[PDB]
């Protein structure tokens, strides 16, 4: 499970 | 930003 | 478990 | 900002 | 900004 | 696991 | 800003 | 675990 924002 | 779980 | 933010 | 559980 | 997860 | 930034 | 994990 | 910051 991941989850990433830039 | 950034989430993991394994 | 892990979280990061910059 | 960073956090980790193993 | 916000993140969560239970 | 939460996180809050203004 | 804030972070909180229980 | 808890941190905050004004």
């Amino acid at each position: 499970l991941s989850f990433s924002k830039d």
